[PDB]
């Protein structure tokens, strides 16, 4: 899902080195496991991400802080595009509403004005951003088209949370297992501690993420402290259901955005989305008025100092 912006040394969510070649500036929109393969402690090329994303990157992939130029969201920053003090480029990061520390990259330079949305959840608060309200003409919109496919309809983030509450409402005497990825859906955990008036059980790593975000003190790591446990999504399987059901009558919930058949009756696959709906995007593009939209073309005039930067 990485993107090499053609005729630029720009790479967003791309870390293959050998497949890039021309790339010299690598951006990280958010810290989901799917957009970061090749990133580790051996990574030694400049990297730009959001504040929260900077903490999560150094801590959980052991990436050296010397390669992580973290920039504040909302503000525009001047990045070099060569080895001399000549060409530069402005980047403005915009909150993506997708997950903790998720951003949208807005580039400006010899290539034009490119807006990279990455993964993002649309809300009309996004149009009111000062970066996109100066009437600037975006030349290319690398847009999140996840829910633009006409295949299978996934409910919104709030529709799925309603079904989860109805599910636990019908099982008041049950232990609830919730499978998640390494990031996202922490605010949903908060909504379940309120509705059901329990403490939510996490792993120590997940507890660190939550305190990093500034959420309510409704979480704990003691197993016996609550009926709702948050576990890794790869834990929810037929073998583990029998293991949990041997102790206490347990229900398992899998919030996923893919077609999955429950391999156990007490496993409930709930369709999540976490991306903008089609109509939300069609109003998002009708407001931006971009010259062209690219899913996740014109060749610019590469300067002399930038053409050398790409070939070393
Ligand atoms: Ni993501």
């Amino acid at each position: 899902n990485g993107v090499l912006i053609p005729h630029t040394p720009i790479a967003v969510d791309f870390w293959s080195l050998r497949r890039a070649g021309t790339a010299r500036l690598f951006f990280l929109s958010h810290m989901h496991s799917d957009h970061t393969v090749g990133l580790s402690s051996t990574w030694a090329r400049p990297l730009y991400c959001s504040p929260i994303t900077a903490h999560l990157l150094h801590r959980h992939l052991q990436v050296s802080k010397q390669w992580i130029q973290a920039l504040e969201v909302g503000e525009s920053h001047v990045l070099p595009l060569d080895e001399i003090g000549q060409e530069t480029m402005t980047v403005t990061l915009l909150d993506a509403n997708h997950c903790p520390g998720s951003v949208m990259f807005l580039f400006e330079g010899y290539f034009g004005t490119i807006l990279y949305t990455g993964d993002f959840r649309y809300t009309p608060s996004m149009l009111k951003e000062p970066a996109l309200t100066l009437g600037k003409q975006i030349h290319t919109l690398y847009l999140d088209n996840t829910n633009c496919n006409p295949a299978l309809v996934l409910p919104s983030r709030q529709e799925a949370a309603h079904q989860i509450v109805q599910l636990i409402r019908k099982h008041p005497q049950h232990n609830i297992k919730i499978g998640l990825y390494s990031l996202g859906k922490e605010s949903l955990l908060e909504q379940l501690a309120l509705e059901f008036q329990t403490w939510v059980v996490l792993s120590p790593r997940r507890l660190e993420l939550v305190q990093l975000l500034g959420l309510a003190d409704v979480f704990t790591v003691e197993e016996k402290a609550g009926r709702i446990h948050a576990v890794d999504h790869m834990e929810i399987c037929h073998s583990n259901m029998l293991r949990w059901n041997q102790t206490h009558p347990t229900i398992a919930i899998l919030p996923t955005s893919r077609k999955i058949h429950s391999s156990h009756p007490d496993i409930h696959v709930i369709p999540y989305s976490d991306h903008s709906s089609y109509s939300e995007l069609r109003a998002f593009v009708a407001a931006l008025k971009p010259c062209q939209v690219v899913p996740i073309i014109s060749v610019p005039l590469i300067p002399d100092s930038v053409q050398q930067y790409m070939s070393s």
